[PDB]
């Protein structure tokens, strides 16, 4: 009960900042997550025995893929932690509990392939879940882990609080489907500008939590340039593997996934920052002003990709 996690001084300070990198020491990541739950949620939110056993079962069910791995889960949970800490009074006790767990679980059992590859491969998951294929699977896997004996970190919630938290986690994980992001942000953009955005309207909170989930999911683009640049390698390593597997099905993949068109990566990243990342953190910054450092880091990194193209790096 009186057992805090404490981090070394450098981590204790940097962890509060949006651009924190969780480091290459895998065995520190669980403690970093528990640290973040204790400060964000309270030391009483979860039985430490059950949290520790939930965390390690979640770790076991991430695969050794170049990008959609246990490191990504913890990275995405830290971005959510930074947003929650910088927006203290905007979120219910239940939302803080649910969203850190949602981020940790949001890519459970990822195979390193897109929903489109599952559909063209004709994977059994594509027959079980026609849209948001992997994301419905990630929530499925989350519920399964929660139902393992001794792994139910929500056991001390009332029946209705339990149903609400699982509903927050389900919508949160589904929103990480980037196909749903475009319409979600357009709607949030209209609502913000016409002044109809109401955080007491549950349907409105849902859209805002969805944008937060997209923002955390993409948070690789908000780190310092050397972290962003080296993460890009992991991202493209998966894309090019998928491109190879498209060619094995007799389908020319999109250039993003074709390892023969590496040359075009700098222009492809430009399109992604302008079409997805900048709009995402701009709308987020309008709704939640203290998230501005994420938009600022994203712009710095846009400018770094512009420098790569101009041959300057
Ligand atoms: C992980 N994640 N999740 C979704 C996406 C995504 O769609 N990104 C893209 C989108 C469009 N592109 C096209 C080309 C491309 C490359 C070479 C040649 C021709 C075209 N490169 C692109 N990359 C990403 C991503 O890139 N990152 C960075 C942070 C998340
Ligand atoms: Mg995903
Ligand atoms: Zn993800």
């Amino acid at each position: 009960g009186l057992m805090q996690f404490t981090l070394p001084v450098r981590l204790c300070k940097e962890i509060e900042l949006f651009h924190f990198d969780i480091g290459p020491f895998e065995n520190m990541w669980p403690g970093i997550f528990v640290y973040m739950v204790h400060r964000s949620c309270g030391t009483s939110c979860f039985e430490l025995e059950k949290l520790c056993r939930f965390i390690m079962s979640v770790k076991k069910n991430y695969r050794r893929v170049p990008y959609h791995n246990w490191k990504h889960a913890v990275t995405v949970a830290h971005c959510m932690y930074a947003i929650l800490q910088n927006n203290h009074t905007l979120f219910t006790d239940l939302e803080r509990k649910g969203l850190l767990i949602a981020c940790l679980c949001h890519d459970l059992d990822h195979r390193g392939f897109s929903n489109s590859y599952l559909q063209k491969f004709d994977h059994p998951l594509a027959a079980l879940y026609s849209t948001s294929t992997m994301e419905q699977h990630h929530f499925s896997q989350t519920v399964s882990i929660l139902q393992l004996e001794g792994h139910n970190i929500f056991s001390t919630l009332s029946s209705s609080e339990y149903e609400q938290v699982l509903e927050i986690i389900r919508k949160a994980i589904i929103a990480t489907d980037l196909a749903l992001y475009f319409g979600n942000r357009k709607q949030l953009e209209e609502m913000y500008q016409t002044g109809s955005l109401n955080l007491n309207n549950q349907s409105h909170r849902d859209r805002v939590i969805g944008l937060m989930m997209t923002a955390c999911d993409l948070c690789s683009v908000t780190k310092l340039w050397p972290v962003t640049k080296l993460t890009a390698n992991d991202i493209y390593a998966e894309f090019w593997a998928e491109g190879d597997e498209m060619k094995k099905l007799g389908i020319q993949p999109i250039p993003m996934m074709d390892r023969d068109k590496k040359d075009e990566v700098p222009q492809g990243q430009l399109g992604f920052y302008n079409a997805v990342a900048i709009p995402c953190y701009t709308t987020l910054t309008q709704i939640l002003p203290p998230t501005e450092p994420l938009l600022k880091a994203c712009r710095d990194n846009l400018s770094q990709w512009e420098k790569v193209i101009r041959g300057e790096e």
